[PDB]
């Protein structure tokens, strides 16, 4: 109803750091999907094998986690 269904990406602070980028251009997020697809393919699957809801926290900026170690 409006939560992560992807706990794994919020443990990517890969993921934080382009999703200001796909806010900017939303063109090139398939390309910056790409890299994280040879990285670790699974993980990247997860995301589309989820729930849809996803797209919140792929357009909400980060300020929230940032990898362990790290926040919003």
């Amino acid at each position: 109803s409006g939560g992560h269904p992807l706990e794994f990406l919020r443990n990517q602070p890969q993921f934080q750091q382009m999703r200001q980028i796909i806010q900017q251009n939303p063109s090139l997020l398939p390309a910056l999907l790409q890299q994280i697809g040879r990285e670790n393919p699974q993980l990247l699957q997860q995301i589309s094998q989820h729930q849809e809801h996803f797209i919140q926290m792929l357009n909400e900026p980060v300020q929230e986690a940032g990898g362990q170690g790290g926040g919003g």
